[PDB]
C-alpha cells in the first residue's frame, strides 16, 4: 500500500458529480459552503420503491494501493449509504456494489471507512456484477452517496479522499 492520501474531491475545482433517481424518488445537488471553502449539498426525497444517488465516475479505477476512503459530512438525521461500484464484467456499466451506511449529524464529522469494512449490497446488484464476494480494488468504476431508505433529508459533503497506510513509529 501507498502511504498518505490522495484527494478525489475538495469541491474547489471542477464539478465532478452527477445525480440520478427513479421510481418516485428525487435528488438534486449544488455547491455550497463546505468544511473548508466549497462543499456539495445533496437534497433528496425518498419513496418506498424509489432510488436516488449522486455519483462520481472515476477515470482511473486502480485503487489497489489504497486502504480507506474518507469524507467530511454534515446534515442540513436520516441514514444514507456510501457506495463503491466495481466495473462491469461486460466492459461497460457498473459491477458489484459495495456499501457502508452512515448517518449525517448536525455537526461536521470525518468518516473514514476502510475498504475491508464495506459490505456486499443485497437489496440490489446490477446485471454486470462479478458475484465474486470480494471488493476488487483494482477495478473501481464509481463512488456514490445514495439512498438507504424511503425518507427525505439534506446533507453536505467535503474532502473526499483516499487514505493509504500510516507511518507508524512504534
Ligand atoms: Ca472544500
Ligand atoms: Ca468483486
Amino acid at each position: 500500500s501507498a502511504v498518505g492520501e490522495k484527494m478525489l474531491d475538495d469541491f474547489e475545482g471542477v464539478l465532478n458529480w452527477g445525480s440520478y433517481s427513479g421510481e418516485g424518488a428525487k435528488v438534486s445537488t449544488k455547491i455550497v459552503s463546505g468544511k473548508t471553502g466549497n462543499g456539495m449539498e445533496v437534497s433528496y426525497t425518498g419513496t418506498t420503491d424509489g432510488y436516488w444517488g449522486t455519483v462520481y465516475s472515476l477515470p482511473d479505477g486502480d485503487w489497489s494501493k489504497w486502504l480507506k476512503i474518507s469524507f467530511d459530512i454534515k446534515s442540513v438525521a436520516n441514514e444514507i449509504r456510501f457506495m463503491i461500484a466495481e466495473k462491469s464484467i461486460n466492459g461497460v456499466g457498473d459491477g458489484e456494489h459495495w456499501v457502508y451506511s452512515i448517518t449525517p449529524d448536525s455537526s461536521w464529522k470525518t468518516i473514514e471507512i476502510p475498504f475491508s469494512s464495506f459490505r456486499r449490497r443485497l437489496d440490489y446488484q446490477p446485471p454486470g456484477q462479478d458475484m465474486s464476494g470480494t471488493l476488487d480494488l483494482d477495478n473501481i468504476d464509481s463512488i456514490h452517496f445514495m439512498y438507504a431508505n424511503n425518507k427525505s433529508g439534506k446533507f453536505v459533503v467535503d474532502n473526499i479522499k483516499l487514505i493509504g497506510a500510516l507511518e507508524h513509529h512504534h
